[PDB]
């Protein structure tokens, strides 16, 4: 039970930029490159014989098609064991953040093909993970990041959720704490993810906070900060329409609130010629702040993905 | 359909300069050393089912077996589509003039196998190609490196060739321009190759030229370049001698034309234990400028190439 | 006949430190991270029709699940042949003493399991090896790591050693000598190893001597080392208790000894769910120097490793 995957998925990217000059001027460019978007491969097995218990085991990295990198095992990659109680793994892993993160699926590029504030806190650290089988639509799964910080107050990381999905529907938690961070203190990031998920169409709403205490020098100083997105995806023959909405709050106080909200709002869909093969046209919009200081960007572009 | 493929070829390289002094200076010496030859690694695959079309991905990667190396996708690797219409490809990709470069097939080494000063621009860029099909022996492509650069004036360059072959005999055109680079405004490079190549034997005859404008600070300063090179392969039973002759002209310019001229020669064979597995061995001589300032060196090595 | 192959093992390490001091120093600390353990990932293969002779090829480079790395071929990773007369090969290659190293199979991270003070010359360079076959359970192979150096007087290293095993019973000779090295001039390494190695049980003494010149300013300077080490291994069912000891000596000369002795030992064991899946226990200690200026260390951990 050995096996060799991945995805290779890549294309055009036409980019513009909107840089406000409302105070103290200049409006920056479009950039129009050829990107891989997201592309990677990876190895990985499992073992019996054995018990009811099984090894699972994977490696996977960054392929650029583009060749803009370097390394191995920069992806998901770990080992563990599966069995009437689930999986436990480690190594490299993703944050329990970015295993909700069903609701952002927008192949991208170096400029965010979206949703992105709104995953800025979805990770892969190496660390530990539980994760609960099964029951009645029933999951959970926890996260250590220890690395690693013992030493000084600890920067280890502690991450979990749950999901409920019953037909077709689903709502996931998803949780990260930090006991410390420079340039921060012990930090939280808070999301709920919930929609339709099932047959062509797909719906949901998910809410990200995350509350920081800062300024290890200047205490006692604090920020919030809310972020909103939606996304519909929907499908028939073989194309896929998809949209999707963020909207992130600033935050109050410090002695000063502003406005540092942003919108953002994507659109764009898949022709799938095949499972595997899937042609994709995606156009994103975002604006920062608001005003005479203040930021505004659209992208859009194809891009092929073969996934094996 | 999906493929694990490469080669590893590898051996020793012992080779030498004299570098001409009218003293002040001196006369470098031989390194003899373990070189890994160009090897490599690569997977990739095509889909039908699908259509009269079918999909085509390829990542591939430099794997030294002395391992001096890093990365993926730094080879050639790439996503497209092939149909009636020929296949069209992104990603890193291969110049033109790299892929007409079939006079040329010395497995090398940190030093020049050969032939090098003629091989200078076969690339590889972040890109697209068009490879027409076959009509009548009849083939063409297109390339373009857009990046990236506006920014300023643009960098991206410019890549097409045809390709004719009847009854093992072929010319090959192949052909660059740049509509902008640093220390080369608007820059080109051309090629023709012609020969037979069949059954046994194989002779070339191939010219480059490169025609440069030169913006350094100068306005108006240019150079022109030109370079020849023939080779003459041929087989029975298992080995494979072959020989190639390289001189460049002169860069010519600026009240002194000089002689910038070189002259190089390289000549080894290949012993098949089998198709896969060849024993490889070389030797070549390069000379560049003439007189009082000048250089000379000279190669030789064998190698083991396991194709897979 | 290609073939992929590897070993996945990780899992964490507690370890610590008591530094000491008459201060300036101080006794710092543990230190409890996840840990990828030697994991790592290959390709290779072999060819015949060929003759009595076959064809070999590896590549093999450091995959680590914590992805700490970069790479390729940084394992041993290599091409050649085999037949009548054994095997030749070359390109990144193990050092005769690194393929002696069966009395040291201690799954490991960042700080040692062990042992390594007496492991310290077991390497991998660009090099040629010939390994002989078997006659009456005797072996022998000799390697040559020229990189490079010539240049100056050559750093150039030479490598060989023997093998018996007659009925679960062995030695290994493998010495190293280098005709040069800037912090060694002309150095040697010598080991023999002797023990039972059959049946579930394994037991093994091995002793490690290196004699080296020393050039810095200080001619005629010089040292010596010894190390001895010896391992017990043993199996039921499928637990694999082992344990270790290595005594390294001082360097002694030039009118203060000192002793720079290092005690050190290590016991755990393994349990296979499988062949290839074993789940690793840890525990090593050492010692370095003696008295108020001195070192001990202490670490501990647990790890999976599946094979494949
Ligand atoms: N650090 C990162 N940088 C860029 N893109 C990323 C990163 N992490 C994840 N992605 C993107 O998120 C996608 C995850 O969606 P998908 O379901 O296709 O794969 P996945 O579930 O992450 O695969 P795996 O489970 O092996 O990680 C990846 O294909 C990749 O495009
Ligand atoms: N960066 C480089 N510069 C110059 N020559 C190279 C470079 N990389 C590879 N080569 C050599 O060019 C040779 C061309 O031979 P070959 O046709 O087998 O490969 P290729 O056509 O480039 O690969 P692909 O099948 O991916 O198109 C290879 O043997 C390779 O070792
Ligand atoms: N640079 C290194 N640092 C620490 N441990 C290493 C290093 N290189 C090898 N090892 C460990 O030594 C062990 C050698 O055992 P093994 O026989 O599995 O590999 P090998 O013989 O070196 O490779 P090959 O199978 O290609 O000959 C490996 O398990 C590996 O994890
Ligand atoms: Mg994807």
């Amino acid at each position: 039970d050995v096996t060799l995957y991945g995805t290779i998925k890549a294309g055009v990217e036409t980019s513009r930029s909107v840089a406000h000059h409302g105070a103290q001027a200049d409006r920056v460019k479009t950039a129009t490159e050829i990107a891989d978007l997201g592309s990677k491969i990876g190895f990985k097995g499992q073992e019996d014989l054995g018990n009811g218990l099984k090894a699972i085991w994977q490696l996977e990295q960054k392929a650029y098609v583009s060749g803009t990198d370097t390394g191995w095992g920069n992806r998901q990659s770990f080992i563990g064991l599966k069995g009437g109680f689930g999986k436990v793994r480690v190594g490299r892993l993703n944050n329990i953040l970015k295993d909700t993160g069903n609701f952002n699926p927008w192949e991208g590029k170096s400029y965010y093909s979206g949703l992105s504030n709104i995953a800025q806190p979805e990770e892969r650290h190496v660390s530990v993970r539980y994760d609960s089988p099964e029951f009645a639509g029933f999951s959970g799964s926890v996260q250590y990041v220890p690395n690693d910080n013992s030493g000084k107050n600890r920067s280890e990381s502690y991450h979990a959720g749950f999901n409920y999905k019953n037909d077709g529907f689903f709502v996931q938690y998803a949780g990260s704490y930090k006991r410390h961070n420079y340039t921060t203190e012990k930090h939280q990031v808070h999301r709920l993810v919930g929609g339709y998920d099932h047959d062509a169409l797909y719906a949901s709403v998910a809410v990200q906070q995350q509350d920081a205490k800062l300024t290890w020098r200047d205490d006692n100083s604090h920020n919030s900060q809310t972020e909103v997105a939606t996304t519909v995806a929907y499908r028939f023959g073989n194309v896929t329409p998809r949209v999707s909405y963020a909207h992130g709050f600033k935050g109050s106080v410090y002695d000063a609130d502003h406005d540092n909200t942003y919108d953002q709002v994507v659109v764009g869909a898949e022709y799938d010629f095949s499972k595997r093969t899937s042609a994709l046209v995606s156009a994103g919009w975002l604006q920062k702040g608001k005003g005479a200081e203040k930021f505004v960007a659209t992208v859009g572009g194809v891009g092929l993905r073969h996934k094996f």
